[PDB]
């Protein structure tokens, strides 16, 4: 009959005494909330911050018996999110945050339905910003592990405990995906229980596995890579006799690699630790090295000279001929197979 | 007689209980809005982001039969958005906002007016940064589609439904246009319904089409990509005898293209599959790698050797001239014609 | 005797029953709201978004019978902004904002008198960053005619209608300048009334004119450009024989154009026509490129080449001499008188 | 005996009528209000915008009759910035603001005592980003004057005036420095009294003097700029025969200039007038192009052409020599010592 | 009995009158605050700005008599932050914030228990971005000292004095970790009691060394500053006799230097002294030089020269041999012992 937010003025109005200031079940058990997210958006994760923005739909759920409206006829009471501030709410915060804000684009974007037997639904948009340090061992075959984890700041462990709900808790949106890496469906849910010199607090953090898309990278790194080695080769299919061609060929490659490497490492942080993209072309500095060095002992021994002479000096250029032609196709194609099964076992 | 704001004090106001928190035609059918926009801002569409900022007039009209004045003799009683609060209003939000914000610039960028019979047209100014995912396979010849999708956040299909009006749902600004697309005057309007572990909720999306303005990569890119082409082909009507002037013209030209690809993909996300402009870019690298290749064939050729020695050896480097002189602008031309068919037929 | 503000507690107060929710001549004419502008702050005009930043004073004037003291002894009744929002006020807003905020440092920055008479004048600081779309046509000489315009949002045209004051109605800052630009004197006030399937609105606009400071760029792109052109000339004047020298004078000079031309469009959008500054920098190009062009020529005939030979060689390099020594600097030049009549005449 | 906020209640209070929308000796003399600032922060002075941000302490003095209370025995009542809002506060504004803002981190950073005979001292912290036009007609050794200015924006000069203090009205912190600057001691301090169409307002405005370290700018460009220099001059130190060896240090230097003048106004605004370093880079070019101008001349006599002709060639290859071998070290030195004294004397 | 809440509602109600604007002991002995931080984020250290962004959670104690409840059987009564506006709090700010703020996602984070005899643990989350002046004297191996300093700036040291607690003033999260530095152990605790012309305030300040990865800097610049040495050394190991060879491994590698030193300082202000990573890039810079200019030397002697000419030419070749085959790795190394151990002493 009445209007049920005219019911809801005496639901918790100050007719009954709901007090929002004081959890449910005070001074018994404590109040056992189950949590779950819905992941709408997730991407720009920077490397050069470590950190990632994503933009869940927070569910939770806990018992209040204050809330129990037994007169009503149905399951559930939906209210508007301007009566929001008027029940007791949790104070789920989130552990690394890093920056994080409530969406209100034509209305707070919160949700709240109530059952007869007091469970509160309480859901709202949230956009975060969280920080998850990015292990660079490996970089373009990384498998980073970013995680959000959901703490209590104000109750102890003795007056307010989180949980993840069984069935299903963490959905993904429908089409959901990345520029760079792949969510990967496997996701763990562990508890992460705090202590400090104030108590113990709740935890309970959810771990996103993440592979990278290695297409990007195997096109604007690895070719250009190897575009300088295979240049690099040519340079000694050069002419017999040693002219200025050579001297071309092997300073202009490995000023490429230089460059190269510069952009390298453009997006990503100063980690002091050697990672997997340099080592790469760290070797492809050094063959192109190789090439300025080899005409080196070219042009020194063809100066050194005369019938013993040339004798003696061609059968140097010959040897190193036969060698060189066969010899960076030798070493740089057994350097790749260790290297990409290195990287493809892990 | 009595000023219609004292008439809205009991308009709404505690007498007749007006609750705000109360939606219309409760527990009957659900509340039946339609929509419509009106766009004055466009563009910042940033592929680095994959999203855009807009700035859209939301209207939305539905029928409150709680607000049916009667007694008074017009037809519309508009009043500012300082007791726009007052009012029962809908929970639009924007599924893909990524960033939104009213203005508040010297007033609440509002509207509001109210029909005899109750129909309540409600507008605001809104500036959104709508998350579009780019498609990227042909990119300077790509048709991205960006949406933007308007659902309820907190009411239930079974008690607020979205509607788009016929009578030109989607209006633009009379001289709106873009930096670098076309705004496509077909603009599509369906649902998209959504249903989750709470429930199914109410969705209308407008799916904006845009293609791209060609002019300006045609002249940054496809121009000094096709210049080194043509430096690449005179560098072999270089003179007969092989000098030291294709040692320069040679690597000259394949340094730039290495150059060029670095900046091509300069603003671009880092996607993993391959893209149009780059094939481009990569062909171009392929020719201009012919030129030091086919020198090297010269130089090798010429190092051989003299009457059966020159008799051999000129008898190559007439062959390589006669091909090169025609293969070049042979398969490059041949090359460019399907190409542009391809992306012509698109 | 009593305190204006304690007079002004009845002035407007719930005695007299001044509604602030009922604009002034309710039911009669529109309300006629004379503004005009006081610029501090102007620049900051990124085109890599085509907008500007402004620091305007924003005054307007409106008549409220309501608000006719008549014991008052004075003409002026200033009151501090504490009850700014108590009165009835205008909702103009700015049809092109893209973000704009109130300054509150120490206090909000607005002032509040009004006459005898009900002539109320009202001012506020605004910071408004406006988008104006830029023409760049003929880039560097361009005349950039930035908008800002005054429009009402929730009242017709019918109830509230804005005028420009005669006398003076957009004044400047004593000293302001800018630090590319030159705002001209002339100022020009037209209206913008608009339409919408909603009604009609107020509107006026006030058109900027806008000029560039052409020494800038002068320096930075036209000096360059011209440096690498009498560098390709002289390297016309090199010694008589071909020798690697033209080898070097020639792609050295051209690789500059390639980088210069890849930092002419440094800062500037990605429109798909074609402007000013490129084809000067184009034109730039296809005379560096006849340098490399030319010594294609000279190195072709000269292994041509012995008494009818070298007869015919010679006499071929010094017709190409002749030409050369005179044709790069004669039609460089009139380019050059071409190109700056076509801009000194906009 | 009463607690002195409780006093408050009724020094301000209802009781005893404290309005604070009513300015102290109303209808009197102006309110003279003396003022004074502290400098914690200073700095971030970017040339890009031509600002730059500040963390002042802003103390303020006026005196209020009606806060003059006699019963108590103390002179100062300090009172907690939550009553901050109930006393009269002047609306002192920075009349070159470009966005401020108060800092409140646990507490609105407020300050505010009372003497017995109505002196009100009220101090807050602020952040100002302001806007000082920059001068940069002799650039890295310039004396920026940035300025701040403090005006009343409601209240005329009849009714409110600003004033320093004489007793130090602008103290700064102890170790305050600067990265790039010397905040030189001489502060100057001189009204700035507006006008307006409104009437006339209150100003007073301090002039904080700055001139640059030097040291920075010595090093990132003048050394590069002068290896060049000497590069460029042991390059005629080559051989006496003319050979591509003077082909490759012209060309090299010279394009090293071409990229330090690239990045020469990297972080500077697009000023049309011409400043000092790059008239510096300028005659860096000019002398680096006269080297590879200078072979031109060497490289010209030498393929004229033989008794008589290498008899004139070589003396030209002499007199060529025993010049650029002392004039290049004696105009560019002379140079130096007029640049450097220019701008040592201002 | 009675819920606490309903308790406080009394404890601090205007009944009992617990005025908040009146801090405890007034009158009295001044309020001995003990606080110490538990730091979760840590990093962002950037020099650009010579700041550094950390999330702390700031727990504050003091002892308010008022706040002494008696009749309830417990140690702590905990209360949400929702009346943690109602009790006194300290108005600690941090003297050097350039910008904080609060977390407010789904609750303010912030923490409120009392003890019987009225002690109040206050604990709040705050992001800080603070001020911290670089010494960059010694850059790739500097100890930078960056401080954060807890003042009051209401109350004076005779009202309110700041202090540590001894248990652990600063806790570090478990795994807190940086990206380029190490969080030494060891934390100094010190006073930095103020003094300005209002008064003398309380200060504490917790001093946090850092010391540097330098593994980084160790292979973005220090290994391609080495690359070009030894490029620079086998240079020299070039053919006897002097050709264009040497005209290219001179000048490439000398380019590269100074490309190297441009990216140097990239991300480094613009300090005027000399830091320690420019002095290595500097000696790397005179010695490669010194390639191009011991050719000089080369390509002088050898034009100078014929039994006495070439016997006294070659017998300059020789003695240039032996020695420029020993010199550059003697003082090189020499040098780099020097360094290092400069540098391994700090
Ligand atoms: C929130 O969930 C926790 C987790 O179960 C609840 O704690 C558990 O509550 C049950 C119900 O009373 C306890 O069972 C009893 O335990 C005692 C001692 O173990 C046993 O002798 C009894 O026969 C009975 O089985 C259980 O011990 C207790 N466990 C823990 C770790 O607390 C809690 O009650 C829930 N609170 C709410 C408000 O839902
Ligand atoms: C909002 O619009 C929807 C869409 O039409 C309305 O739902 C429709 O309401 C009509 C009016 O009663 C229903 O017509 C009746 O349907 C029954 C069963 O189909 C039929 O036996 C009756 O003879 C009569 O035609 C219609 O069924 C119903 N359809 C749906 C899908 O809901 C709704 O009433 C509107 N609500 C408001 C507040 O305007
Ligand atoms: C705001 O300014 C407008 C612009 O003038 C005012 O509208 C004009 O008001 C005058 C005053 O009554 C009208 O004059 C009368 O017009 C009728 C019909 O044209 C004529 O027969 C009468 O002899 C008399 O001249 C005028 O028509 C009217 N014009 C328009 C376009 O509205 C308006 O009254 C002003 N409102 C306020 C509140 O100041
Ligand atoms: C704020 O400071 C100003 C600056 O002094 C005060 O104005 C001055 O007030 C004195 C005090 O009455 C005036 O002195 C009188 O001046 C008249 C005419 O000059 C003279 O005949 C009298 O013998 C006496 O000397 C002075 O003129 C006046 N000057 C100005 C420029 O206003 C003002 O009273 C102060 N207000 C407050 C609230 O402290
Ligand atoms: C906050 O902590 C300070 C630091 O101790 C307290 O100040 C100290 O308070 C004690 C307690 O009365 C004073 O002791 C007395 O000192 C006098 C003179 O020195 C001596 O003759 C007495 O026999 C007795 O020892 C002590 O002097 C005083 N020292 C200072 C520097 O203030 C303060 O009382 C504490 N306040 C609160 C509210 O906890």
């Amino acid at each position: 009959p009445m209007p049920p937010s005219e019911f809801l003025d005496k639901l918790m109005g100050k007719v009954s005494g709901y007090d929002a200031r004081i959890r449910p079940n005070f001074k018994g058990p404590p109040v056992n909330v189950t949590c779950n997210i819905f992941i709408n958006s997730f991407g720009s994760i920077a490397e050069t911050t470590m950190d990632y923005r994503v933009n869940i739909f927070l569910r939770q759920q806990w018992n209040d018996p204050r809330l129990a409206y037994s007169e009503y006829p149905d399951d559930s009471l939906d209210l508007d999110p301007s009566m929001l501030d008027s029940i007791w709410k949790p104070d789920l915060f989130f552990a690394n945050e890093k920056g994080a804000n409530f969406h209100e684009v034509t209305t707070d974007n919160k949700l709240l339905r109530i059952s007869k037997n007091g469970n509160v639904l309480y859901s709202i948009r949230i956009t975060l910003v969280l920080a998850c340090p990015m292990d660079l061992k490996n970089f373009p075959m990384d498998v980073q592990t970013c995680i959000m984890q959901l703490e209590s700041f104000g109750y102890t462990m003795n007056d307010l405990i989180f949980e993840w709900d069984e069935k299903g808790a963490v959905q993904v949106a429908d089409g959901l995906t990345l520029p760079q890496f792949i969510l990967k469906e496997e996701k763990d849910l562990r508890y992460c229980t705090k202590h400090y010199n104030t108590g113990k607090f709740t935890c309970i953090e959810a771990r996103f596995h993440l592979e990278r898309q290695m297409g990007y990278y195997l096109i604007q790194m690895y070719i250009p890579s190897l575009l300088i080695v295979i240049l690099s080769w040519v340079s000694f299919w050069i002419n017999m006799d040693a002219a200025p061609a050579r001297v071309g060929l092997g300073i202009t490659t490995v000023l490429t690699m230089t460059t190269q490497s510069s952009g390298s490492r453009a997006s990503l942080p100063k980690v002091s630790y050697v990672k997997a993209i340099d080592i790469w072309m760290a070797v492809c500095l050094l063959f192109v090295f190789s090439a300025l060095l080899e005409y080196a002992a070219v042009n020194f021994i063809a100066r050194q000279h005369v019938e013993e002479m040339r004798k003696l000096f061609i059968s140097r250029a010959k040897r190193i001929d036969t060698v060189s032609r066969v010899a960076f196709p030798l070493v740089f194609l057994i350097f790749n197979i260790f290297y990409w099964i290195t990287y493809k076992i892990i």
